[PDB]
């Protein structure tokens, strides 16, 4: 079984709890307030600078590699431009850094420096369902708040490197099917995409009680 194959069917249960969360329910139905926002986006700024720093860090590592797409995927700069739109010139010292959020980061950090084969897992779940459900969170956001469709605001969910999303989740499916896959790493892998997705839960649960 491929290991696109693998991670799709280990994930889709717990994806169906992700995307039914209270936060993303809200979300979804059109129900988004700047304050909550605000709290998402800086968020997932301290989210892909971890997952991101971590990429860099193993660019090189045969174990990632094939998937080191930095022009087409990465989100940090985007999110940096995002940041000073809803915070302000000094959003640096401005913007929170949730319990939940840290954790996260934790966990990438752990995964970048000690278990990097397992990397994949954590850029498949941010990067793909940014490139899917993301695109349609996109449309409500500028619904819902009123933003232009120039993109300010909303850079994170603009990928300007892809012309079609649909075909480059199938070009990136393929190339994890080319990474070097034994029962152990596939295994752990599907476990550890898993983990990310709960992360993820656990960060909108918080977020969720934050702004209630
Ligand atoms: C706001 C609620 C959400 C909606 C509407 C949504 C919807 C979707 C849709 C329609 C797809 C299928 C795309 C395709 O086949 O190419 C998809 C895939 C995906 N989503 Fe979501 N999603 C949501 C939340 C999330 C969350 C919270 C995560 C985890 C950060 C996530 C990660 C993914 C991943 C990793 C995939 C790709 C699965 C695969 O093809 O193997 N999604 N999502």
């Amino acid at each position: 079984q491929d290991l696109s194959e693998a991670l799709k069917e280990a994930t889709k249960e717990v994806h169906i709890r992700a995307e039914n969360s209270e936060f993303m329910r809200n979300f979804q139905k059109g129900q988004v307030s700047r304050e909550g926002f605000k709290l998402v986006m800086a968020s997932l700024y301290h989210i892909y600078t971890a997952l991101e720093e971590e990429i860099e860090r193993n660019k090189q590592n045969p174990v990632y590699a094939p998937l080191y797409f930095p022009e087409e995927l990465h989100r940090r700069a985007a999110l940096e431009q995002d940041m000073a739109f809803w915070y302000g010139p000094h959003w640096q010292e401005a913007i929170p850094y949730t319990p939940a959020t840290q954790h996260y980061v934790k966990r990438l950090h752990e995964v970048g420096g000690t278990h990097p084969e397992l990397l994949v897992a954590h850029a498949y779940t941010r990067y793909l369902g940014d490139l899917s459900g993301g695109q349609v969170l996109k449309k409500i956001a500028q619904k819902a708040m009123a933003l232009p469709s120039s993109g300010e605001g909303l850079a994170f969910f603009t990928f300007p490197s892809i012309d079609n999303p649909t075909k480059f989740k199938q070009l990136y499916r393929a190339r994890m099917n080319t990474l070097e896959m034994t029962p152990e790493v596939k295994h752990r892998v599907t476990e550890e995409a898993k983990t990310a997705f709960l992360l993820n839960i656990e960060l909108f649960e918080e977020l969720q009680a934050l702004l209630t």
